[PDB]
């Protein structure tokens, strides 16, 4: 019976040279929506159509706009630099950090010696990870894939979402009813990283 989750939304900006590429981006993208009239408050809305609708380079190379951004933010020096910071603060506890964009995940494993799971890994390899995680070795665990379908996961401390541009509001509670009250204590935090400023 958990007593203290607490939930926190970091907000880390982008670098230098990182502000200046995701503006030259986006600049296209949102030329594209006003160009065919459509609002922003609806964007991958539209995308979701832009996709179903065939091939059309005009349109496509917006959405190939809309990809750098997106992987940018995700990958922000700052998002690194930020996540450091939990992993440290957190050292003593069970970590899951998730995110939806697989590079992402590699980049993390490699700079942090943190064990992955996307959706290549295997289901072996998978497993063996998890009890690895449960057992010590490593008190952390980077994944592209969701964790609760299927998956057990074992009893995890502090979640990490390390979001783009945006909050991912189904993730956290996905996550959020993944994670399992300490020890003593018995708390949980969860954070979700997103880039913004």
């Amino acid at each position: 019976h958990l007593a203290k989750y607490t939930i926190k939304r970091i907000f880390v900006p982008l670098a230098e040279d990182e502000r200046v590429e995701y503006e030259k981006r986006e600049k296209v993208y949102k030329q594209f929506l006003r160009a065919r009239g459509i609002t922003l408050r609806r964007a991958e809305d539209f995308n979701k159509i832009v996709m179903a609708s065939g091939y059309d380079e005009r349109a496509y190379e917006a959405l190939r706009a809309w990809e750098e951004a997106r992987r940018i933010a995700f990958n922000s020096k700052n998002k690194i630099r930020k996540l450091r910071e939990i992993l440290e603060r957190h050292r003593k506890d069970k970590i899951i950090i998730f995110t939806r964009h697989n590079e992402l995940v590699y980049r993390i494993s490699k700079v942090f010696l943190i064990p992955a799971i996307t959706h290549r890994t295997s289901r072996e390899e998978r497993e063996e990870i998890l009890e690895g995680f449960r057992t010590g070795r490593f008190r952390a665990i980077v994944s592209s894939q969701v964790l609760d379908e299927g998956i057990d996961v074992p009893d995890a401390n502090v979640g990490v979402i390390m979001s783009g541009s945006g909050s991912a509001r189904e993730y956290i509670q996905r996550l959020g009813r993944i994670l399992r009250p300490s020890k003593g204590k018995k708390e949980a935090v969860l954070y979700e990283l997103i880039s913004r400023g």
